[PDB]
């Protein structure tokens, strides 16, 4: 279990190379009709920061979805009392560099719920073994994660 390191990424290609997520299939939109593919994760084990109070975090893909929940039961069993948390979900906003897999319900960024920027390197490794297609420590804020599009 040999957490991540800065700016690591696993696996060790460009994240929407076939080999990780994938490609960027196209900016979802509240009105467009492939929001509909979207569905809230109401996970009472994750911690969802929701700044918009727009709930937009919890919009996500199934397979998001899948991998999210997965990594939420293995961060409880690993850090007892501490549980996942999501400061960066969909974004409907547009503060992400142009073709991010946020605007797709496909990405989200993590921490640990009390915010020990020490548990970041492994709540990473975490996510990498809950499935999830791409994982980067994008800064030592937060780890980004992100699925294949299905
Ligand atoms: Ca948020
Ligand atoms: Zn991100």
């Amino acid at each position: 279990l040999t957490p991540l390191a800065y700016k690591q990424f696993i696996p060790n290609v460009a994240e929407k190379t076939l080999g990780a997520s994938g490609r960027y299939e196209g900016k979802i939109t509240r009105n467009s009709e492939r929001f509909k593919e979207l569905t809230p994760n109401y996970n009472p084990d994750i911690i969802f920061k929701d700044e918009e109070n727009t709930g937009a975090d919890r919009l996500m893909t199934q397979r998001c979805k899948d991998k999210l929940n997965a990594l939420a039961i293995s961060v409880m069993n690993q850090w007892p009392g501490v549980k996942l948390r999501v400061t960066e979900g969909w974004d409907e906003d547009g503060h992400h560099s142009e073709e991010s897999l946020h605007y797709e319900g496909r990405a989200v960024d993590i921490t640990t719920s009390d915010r020990d920027r020490s548990k970041y390197g492994m709540l990473a490794r975490l996510a990498v073994e809950a499935g999830f297609d791409w994982v980067y420590y994008e800064s030592k804020a937060h780890i980004h994660c992100s699925v294949k599009a299905e």
